[PDB]
C-alpha cells in the first residue's frame, strides 16, 4: 500500500533484500496501520525502462530506487521528486552526508545516496602469485599480466555483456583514462566530441582487450553476474567492476578464493585522466512527489531508518557496500575493503550515466555490443555516439 521499488533481485544479494524486509516492519511498527509492499525489478529494468515510463505518466512508486545525475535533473523538471531539505533538517542528517551533488538541483535536494560506490579491477592474489605477477599499475604491466594470466589457462578479464551497461564500465575509465574526466561534461556542453582522437584512444585500447582475447570471449551471451561467477570461481585473473560486487563475491559455500581477493585502480595510460578512479555517491532512493500524510510518515520513517549508522555498519559489514554517510567506527573489515578505501583516495569522476542523456546512454550500450560482436568499427561506433550526442544535446531545449 506504500511501494517501495529496489533492485536487489538476486539471491547472491540476499543480505541486502532482508535488510530492506528489517526497514519495512520497522516502518510498519511505527507507522500504526502501514502495510510496505516492496517490488523488486532488475536494475537494468528498472532504471531503463521501468521508472521512465512511471515518471513520464506521473505514476512512480512512493519510494525507489533512483540514480542520481542525469536521471534525477529529469525528473525533478518534470516535478516529480519530492524535495527532501525540511526532512532532513528535521531529523539532523543533512551534514551527516559528505556529497549529495548528484542529487542536489539548484540548491535542492531530491534524493539520498545509500553508498559511495567506486570501479575498478578485483583480482585473485593467489593466481598473481601462481603467474609471478604483481599488481600492473601501467599499461604495458597490465598486457603482460594478462598475457601470462592467458598463456595459463586464465581468462584475464572476467566480463559478461549480454547486460549493456556492463560493458561500459572499464570503458568509461578507458576514455576517462585518455582523454580525461572532463571529456563527459564536454561531450553535453558541446566543447568535446566522442570522435575526439584522446577519446578514440581509449576505445581503441578497449578493442585491443577484445582483439587479444583478454577480456572474456563469447561474453555477449552471458548476463552480468555470470562475470562474477568467473571471478569467484577462480577461473579469471581479474573483473572489472563496482565495490557493489563484494556483495556477491566473498563468503561461504560459493567462493573459493574469498581471503585472496583484492582489488586496484586501473593502470595508468599516459594520459589526461591518469591518478584518478570511477568513483561517486550516485545510488539510493528518491521519493514520490505524491505523498499524502500517512505515505510521508512512511517515507520519513524510511529515511531515519536506511540513513543511520546502523544501516551504513550492517551494509557494509554483512555485504562490502561503502558507506555514503560519515561513519564514527567503520573499523574492522575484509582486506578487499581496506583496498577499496584506499584506491579512493585518488581523484575521482563519476560515471558517465550521470553525466550523459539517457538515448547517448542506450547508444552506446547498443554500439558496444555490436563491437564486442566484431559487428563495428571503434570508427562507426563514434561516428554513432557523436550524432547522437549532438541530437540529445539539440533536444535539451
Ligand atoms: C546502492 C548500490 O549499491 N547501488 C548499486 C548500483 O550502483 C549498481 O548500478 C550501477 O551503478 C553504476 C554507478 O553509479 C552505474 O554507472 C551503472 O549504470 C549502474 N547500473 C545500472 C544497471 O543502473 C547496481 C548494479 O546491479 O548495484 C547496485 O546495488
Amino acid at each position: 500500500t506504500v511501494s517501495l521499488r529496489h533492485t536487489q533481485v538476486r539471491d547472491d544479494v540476499r543480505l541486502r533484500l532482508k535488510m530492506l524486509e528489517d526497514i519495512a516492519q520497522r516502518m510498519e511498527a511505527a507507522v500504526p496501520g502501514l502495510r510496505v509492499e516492496l517490488e523488486g525489478v532488475e536494475d537494468k529494468v528498472n532504471r531503463f525502462e521501468k521508472l521512465p515510463a512511471e515518471m513520464a505518466a506521473g505514476n512512480p512508486p512512493k519510494i525507489f530506487d533512483l540514480f542520481g545525475g542525469t536521471d534525477t535533473a529529469k525528473y525533478v523538471k518534470a516535478g516529480r521528486l519530492l524535495e527532501l531539505t525540511p526532512i532532513l533538517n528535521e531529523l539532523g542528517l543533512k551534514d551527516k552526508f559528505p556529497n549529495l551533488q548528484e542529487f542536489t538541483v539548484d540548491g535542492k535536494i531530491y534524493g539520498l545516496p545509500t553508498a559511495y560506490f567506486v570501479e575498478g579491477v578485483f583480482y585473485n592474489k593467489q593466481i598473481f602469485k601462481q603467474l609471478n605477477v604483481d599488481v600492473p599499475r601501467r599499461w604495458e604491466d597490465l598486457m603482460d599480466v594478462a598475457a601470462k594470466a592467458k598463456a595459463s589457462g586464465f581468462v584475464p578479464f572476467a566480463f559478461a555483456s549480454s547486460d549493456g551497461w556492463v560493458a561500459n564500465m572499464m570503458l568509461n575509465t578507458l576514455w576517462v583514462r585518455t582523454a580525461g574526466d572532463d571529456s563527459v561534461p564536454g561531450f553535453v556542453r558541446g566543447t568535446r566530441r566522442w570522435t575526439d582522437p584522446d577519446v578514440a584512444d581509449g576505445f581503441k585500447r578497449y578493442d585491443t582487450l577484445l582483439k587479444k582475447g583478454y577480456l572474456q570471449e563469447g561474453s555477449l551471451g552471458q548476463k552480468y553476474a555470470e562475470q562474477q561467477y568467473a571471478f569467484r570461481e577462480g577461473r579469471a585473473a581479474m573483473m572489472f567492476d563496482g565495490s557493489w560486487a563484494s556483495a556477491a563475491l566473498v563468503d561461504a559455500g560459493k567462493t573459493k578464493i574469498a581471503e585472496d581477493i583484492g582489488f586496484f585502480s586501473f593502470p595508468d595510460v599516459g594520459g589526461k585522466g591518469d591518478g584518478m578512479i570511477n568513483g561517486g555517491y550516485s545510488n539510493g532512493y528518491g521519493f514520490s512527489a505524491s505523498l499524502n500524510e500517512r505515505e510521508k510518515k512512511a517515507a520519513v520513517e524510511f529515511i531515519k531508518i536506511m540513513y543511520s549508522e546502523e544501516m551504513q555498519k550492517r551494509q557494509l559489514k554483512e555485504s562490502g557496500i561503502l558507506p555514503a554517510m560519515k561513519l564514527s567506527d567503520l573499523s574492522g573489515v575484509h582486506p578487499v575493503i581496506r583496498e577499496m578505501i584506499q584506491a579512493s583516495e585518488l581523484r575521482q569522476f563519476p560515471a558517465f550515466d550521470s553525466i550523459v542523456q539517457a538515448k547517448v546512454r542506450e547508444t552506446l550500450e547498443m554500439c558496444m555490443q555490436e563491437l564486442i560482436g566484431g559487428r563495428m568499427t571503434v570508427e562507426q561506433v563514434l561516428d554513432k555516439m557523436q550524432k547522437v550526442q549532438e541530437d540529445a544535446n539539440r533536444d535539451m531545449k
